[PDB]
């Protein structure tokens, strides 16, 4: 029966703050002039940072926890990954998908993630994973708001009954329409697939999230069609272009021309640093390109960009604990957003920007919003990132749904000394 | 009441010539065997060069004299330029446009330019500059034949009511249909915009002049659609592709294939050396590309190419005195047309080739043509270019409309000595 969050630090704000809770919502936020005493019904943030929940804007829960089954992706490429997944997709069962999705979802709850957008492969006449994921969505609702993207992994026009299956997925309840233009047989199929994707999103009033130009091909420019169609339909807010790794390889003049449209369109962008650094640059010898989209430039231009984990122990990525601060750490390094302020502001890439990408309507520490927030045992975004701190408490609807008792390290010198890695 | 131009040198001809004038036209041209005596009603070219008037095939009189208002183009790019112009376009007034256009037109008259093609931005529902320019066209007619290009600066398909405004501009009297495919949101809009541009030109019987591929993007190939559509409609002579700076970055094999079509199509090309060297190569670090289209190769292939000033003290260019010999000087250097003959023949790039680009029907020193010609105090094209000579006399309809008394330089050595920089 929590009534208040006290001694809280807030990004971009000076001092400590008190967050009053009432009926599962935030009733008011007031600044404090000093440290407040703890008491019953008060959750002490202990001068730690309080922020809305971490968000996972791009993950594949249907493939999670399947790395090496039946075989391993030896080349470390997107293309072999799809082929290795195809082998596993043929062996899927309802319970298998639910068990694995839930295992990763629990790690996400433990990591303060209360909003997740999972893509689900719908290039499968049986739609096995989709049916399973729709049940998981209902089951996990008390802890995570899960969005499902109908993702035509093998193409819309390049796979038998691809468009029909994509629409069937929407009729069954998928929240977002997906696409993968660079994987279609031809550039023309790629462009046409986007017109079909947008028509379905308008027909069913759904969001859009395209696996867009995930390839080191300077000629892969499907992103301009995604942005142009969004601008034409006046629906930028509901549209997302995931990856756009090809943008890392575009010449600067085209990119500058393109950026005007990206900003005017208002669409969202997702970069997946852990997976992008691994799968991109695989066709170069030396030097080897990084392959992440132009994150730094998007931020400088006011274009909404955010980070996703993409994969957790599957054909496209053998690692992960579904930790967003870890995803952010990799992104800041590869994108060279290493200035103090850029690092400190990094939290935006895994909180607010991701919420906008998911078109969330109830997100942020503000009066009237649901009492969904997490507490990090750190002074600010920089500190949280540097020390890769766990989530001390995760609060949803005004109730604690996860907590982590921090590790305790001691070094035995002339006398025992506690080490917290702070300066 | 001039009756004859005597002691004239002509490009590509040996000796001196006499040009007889009658009723505002050239009645006959006869070679002289020696120097002729001056007399009343005879304009003595004094063994200087006589050529048809200089031509300005590409300039923006609606933006001229506005550099820095309200702000300066800090990046020196085409893209920021459009954005800086957009700010100024919002502050345009009828008289403002007329005053500035006239200021530059007077410099052009002083510089022996009697034919000018100005682009006018018609991505403006009020069409303020266009209405002003249509009046300027009538006002300046006694001295300059002004062609107006309806230029959809912000795109045809990418700007609200862009196509409607473009057609309205033609209905109001614009002589040429413009376009800017590389600025459209997508490659498909770019190609479609060209089909619409050609349809309007045929519907109204107007010329075409496209701002074509003005970008350092090796994939910007709208020029092939411009040339193909012209060939299909059998209208090459009436079509111009301005800039084509992307051609500077094409691989050689595609360029060779393309050149066959360029020659067969018969379309015209305009290079704008002063502006191209400034705006192109801005996305390179080092080495930095020059960015002018393939002028030297076009000349070698018999493809009509010419030079324009493009901008005079505005968002895309802070300098200029609207001087064509200066434009030519820059072009010869950057394009490496530095052989004696190439330099001497350089005048063609600012006279005859530009007249063909404007589809002029009354141009050249020939019997029957209007008596429009200028006199340069130089021995040939090479000499005129090297010394950047002024226009001694500009004659139109057989009357002097401009004259420049040359500067007089003296050095005071053991005795005073006149210096004319000749060898
Ligand atoms: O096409 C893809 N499938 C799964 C992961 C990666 O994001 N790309
Ligand atoms: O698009 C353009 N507008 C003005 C000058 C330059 O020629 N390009
Ligand atoms: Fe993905
Ligand atoms: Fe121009």
């Amino acid at each position: 029966a929590l009534q208040t969050i006290i001694n809280a630090r807030l990004p971009g704000e000076e001092g400590l703050w008190q967050i009053h809770l009432q009926d599962g919502k935030i009733s008011a936020i007031d600044a404090q002039s000093g440290v407040m005493p703890i008491t019953e019904n008060s959750l002490d943030a202990e001068q730690g940072l309080v922020i809305p929940p971490f968000v996972e804007p791009h993950i594949h829960l249907d493939t999670t926890q399947t790395a090496g089954q039946p075989n391993w992706n030896q080349s470390g490429t997107l293309f072999e990954g799809i082929e290795r997944w195809a082998e596993r997709k043929a062996l899927l069962t309802h319970d298998d998908v639910k068990q694995r999705a839930w295992q990763t979802l629990k790690w996400q709850i433990a990591n303060g993630i209360q909003h997740v957008r999972t893509h689900v492969d719908v290039s499968d006449a049986t739609l096995t994973a989709l049916k399973a994921m729709l049940e998981v969505k209902q089951e996990v609702a008390p802890w995570i708001d899960l969005q499902i993207v109908a993702f035509p992994q093998e193409g819309i026009l390049s796979y038998p009954n691809g468009e029909a299956l994509l629409e069937e997925a929407l009729r069954l309840g998928a929240d977002v329409v997906g696409a993968i233009p660079h994987f279609e047989f031809t550039r023309e199929y790629g462009v046409e697939s986007l017109h079909k994707t947008f028509a379905l999103a308008q027909k069913y009033d759904r969001l859009i999230d395209v696996h867009c130009d995930e390839i080191d091909d300077e000629q892969s420019r499907f992103v301009e069609t995604v942005a142009a169609l969004a601008h034409h339909e006046g629906m930028g807010a509901r549209v997302t272009a995931s990856h756009t790794t090809a943008m890392h390889s575009y010449n600067g003049a085209y990119t500058s021309r393109l950026f005007r449209l990206l900003k005017m369109s208002g669409i969202n962008f997702v970069a997946n640093p852990l997976v992008n650094i691994h799968l991109q640059g695989r066709f170069d010898t030396y030097p080897k390109r990084r392959g992440i989209t132009r994150v730094k430039e998007m931020l400088e231009s006011g274009i909404n960009v955010c980070f996703g984990h993409d994969d957790v122990f599957d054909p496209w990525y053998p690692l992960g604990t579904a930790n967003m601060l870890q995803v952010l750490h990799m992104g800041l390094h590869v994108c060279q957003l290493m200035g103090y302020g850029q690092i400190n502001d990094g939290l935006n890439l895994i909180t607010h920007h991701s919420a906008r990408t998911l078109n969330l309507q109830d997100y942020g520490i503000a009066a009237g919003n649901s009492a969904n927030l997490i507490i990090l045992p750190a002074e600010n975004g920089f500190d949280a990132l540097r020390r890769q701190v766990p989530v001390r408490y995760s609060v949803r609807g005004g109730k604690v749904i996860a907590s982590t008792q921090p590790a305790q390290t001691t070094v035995y010198l002339e006398q025992p000394e506690a080490i917290d890695y702070k300066r």
